[PDB]
């Protein structure tokens, strides 16, 4: 078993093939006394699967250390489906029956795949009948003019029904109604800066005689009100806590303004050091000036927006259904908005007015970045991002692809096995892994309006950047490459044109392989270990005042479940298991693999220190119907696939241009007039 793995096998290929193909010449036959050089060992797959199935357990036997200094599997063993529900969170228990849902799906989905795909890929000859190949059971050994993919188009619609099905009893079994009852304010733009309230009133009234206003809430610009409010809190608080930490020792302590000036232990110039109280009031002081010049300042300049409040409901609802696109009747018709004789200084046709949240957590301080100042934001940061993200996405396929440039040498004896299969997949990882802090950070920056929303617009983000960091941007990029090494490798300018019928991913397709299994065992080893949040911890206990100041420490140890990032993160891999059914199907016991593990880690973890949710059901009707576009996903692809291995001249691609035409033609009547 050990001995032929690597031993024997190197050598087998190396004395077969010999060219005198008589009819077939199928690609990649043969070379000067050798093979091909994108004929990979199995993609080398055994050797880093036990090299990771090593490590965790090297991690479990580190984590259990650190659960004695603060196996375990008695526990798990020991958890049902009850207690969960007696003393935890009501969300844990949605949370579950979804996890118990996909688990489900992909249980069967793999059940019904293994038995019947695997035949239909094993049964062709275009990989000159390699015994110990891997690209044997994907698309890669198929024949181009056969009926084959009647059979593999008839399963991926059926898995439209088989994924609809599933959501649709997902959706009956969570069984929660619309709750959404505030509708007693409504947010209006494009308020010009001379109109005042007495105006707008008026106007109001010459409109709208059936309604009545007591009140109108003008927004200013008192988001600098706001953010020095922030900052002079922050100041405050400082000050308390130095104040108590004089009063308990009673020496005077030094800081150094300066960012990271905490590691200035020298005199150098630029980390001097300065007496905190004094420093804190000269800052207070200062803060104190700039907020009573303020607001003074306040009524100079508006914004131009203003919220207006109301008692009632169906006559809110009759008002704020008037003069819109979206509200009014559909594709944009006439809008008839109550004329009166402040409509043409007030702007009714350039207004724009949608509903408003609870103004308890509105973000009083973010909501001077309104306006085309808005757009150009959006365009100059998540452009930039994306920029980032390139860089980011080139050398990560660079080096994971370094031993395929030189398209001379095939005795393949260069590449090393060990590298160029694990160190890139661990830094793709690692930086998906940091990207979630990342884009909090451009959120910040950016700068959202809404609470309610907040949630949803940082999981869309993260879930859009995911796909186009991990999905459709690899794969489009090494697809690319390997076209290019074609290119210049096969076949180019000898004694004819470029042969597109054999074309497909480098080292067989194997990276998603690879970085399925570094997300299931080391990732989930890490994920679990929590290397950068035991890293933040160590930190907080290093940076400190004093010895003895556990106190404060074990009052922030725990942290919320970050609701979005795990949604988006479980979502996108779903996803891309999914789109890589069709191809690679021997992924499908691994990113099952991986479920499980991720099942069992979840259950463990969701016990200890995790904290009970705080979070809505919007979160959980986004994630259904984020959910619900995976096998849009798979289409697509799958369309995508058809028209780069074959030419648009067969019924096939028409067929399949028939029903990528169908599934984009229902895919919007639950956006314009659903809900």
């Amino acid at each position: 078993f050990l001995e032929l793995w690597q031993s024997k096998a190197v050598s087998i290929r190396e004395q077969l093939g010999l060219g005198d193909r008589p009819n077939d010449s199928y690609c990649y036959n043969s070379a000067k006394n050798s093979t091909v050089l994108q004929g990979v060992t199995f993609g080398g797959i055994p050797t880093v699967l036990l090299i990771d199935v090593s490590c965790f357990l090297f991690l479990i036997l580190v984590f259990s250390i650190i659960r004695r200094r603060f196996p375990w599997l008695t526990a798990i063993f020991r958890l049902h489906d009850d207690q969960i529900l007696e003393w935890c969170g009501e969300d844990a228990i949605h949370y579950l029956s979804f996890q118990r849902h996909i688990i489900f799906l992909l249980v069967v989905v793999s059940f019904l795949s293994l038995c019947v795909i695997l035949p239909v890929n094993l049964s062709g000859d275009l990989l000159d009948k390699d015994p110990y190949s891997f690209g044997r059971t994907t698309i890669a050994n198929l024949q181009t003019d056969n009926d084959l993919l009647w059979l593999h188009t008839i399963f991926a619609v059926i898995y439209l029904f088989l994924t609809v099905g599933f959501m649709r009893h997902h959706t009956q079994s969570i069984k929660y109604k619309e709750e959404n009852l505030v509708r007693r304010t409504l947010f209006i733009t494009g308020l010009p800066r001379d109109a005042r309230k007495e105006t707008v009133e008026s106007h109001f009234r010459d409109a709208y005689p059936t309604c009545e206003v007591v009140d109108v809430q003008l927004c200013y610009n008192v988001a600098k009100l706001i953010y020095l409010c922030k900052e002079k809190k922050k100041t405050e608080k400082s000050l308390t806590y130095y104040t108590n930490l004089q009063v308990k020792t009673g020496q005077r302590t030094l800081i150094n303004p300066k960012p990271c000036g905490q590691f200035c232990c020298c005199e150098v110039l630029g980390c001097e050091w300065e007496d905190a109280i004094s420093y804190y009031t000269r800052m207070k002081d200062r803060l104190l000036e700039r907020i009573t010049e303020e607001e003074r300042h306040v009524q100079d300049q508006p914004l131009g927006m203003a919220f207006v409040t109301f008692q009632e409901k169906s006559m809110a609802t009759y008002i704020l259904k008037d003069f819109n696109a979206c509200k009014c009747q559909s594709l944009q018709c006439k809008g008839e908005p109550q004329p009166s004789s402040h409509s043409r200084e007030l702007y009714t046709s350039k207004w724009t007015v949608t509903f408003a949240a609870d103004p308890e957590d509105i973000c009083w301080k973010n909501l001077s970045i309104q306006g085309l100042r808005w757009w150009l934001q959006w365009l100059g940061i998540n452009f930039t991002l994306f920029l980032g993200l390139f860089f980011l996405t080139t050398p990560s396929i660079i080096l994971s692809t370094m031993d395929k440039f030189n398209v001379t040498k095939p005795i393949h004896a260069l590449n090393n096995p060990i590298i160029s299969q694990f160190f890139p997949t661990l830094l793709l990882w690692s930086f998906s892994a940091l990207l979630p802090s990342i884009v909090y950070y451009s959120t910040l920056l950016e700068s959202h309006w809404t609470k309610s929303g907040e949630n949803q617009i940082m999981m869309t983000k993260v879930y859009i950047f995911l796909i186009f960091m991990v999905l459709i941007l690899p794969s489009l990029g090494l697809t690319s490459l390997d076209f290019f090494f074609r290119w210049l490798f096969d076949k180019t300018s000898s004694e004819a044109s470029i042969r597109l019928e054999c074309v497909f991913l480098p080292d067989q397709g194997a990276f998603f392989v690879n970085y399925v299994i570094a997300s299931a065992f080391i990732g989930n080893g890490m994920e679990l270990l929590r290397l950068p949040g035991l890293i933040l911890y160590t930190f907080r206990m290093i940076m400190a005042k004093t010895a003895a100041d556990r106190r404060n420490v074990k009052q922030n140890q725990a942290f919320q479940y970050e609701f979005g990032a795990m949604y988006a993160w479980m979502l996108c891999v779903f996803t891309v298991i999914v789109a890589y059914s069709i191809t690679c199907p021997i992924i499908a016991p691994f990113g099952l693999i991986y479920i499980l593990l991720k099942h069992m880690v979840d259950r463990h973890n969701l016990y200890f220190v995790y904290l009970p949710a705080k979070l809505e059901k919007g979160i959980h009707f986004a994630a259904v119907n984020q959910a619900l576009a995976a096998p849009i996903l798979c289409l697509f692809w799958l369309y995508f696939f058809s028209f780069l291995r074959l030419g648009m001249k067969a019924p096939a691609t028409l067929f399949t241009f028939l029903v990528l035409l169908l599934t984009i033609l229902v895919c919007l009547a639950h956006t314009c007039f659903g809900c």
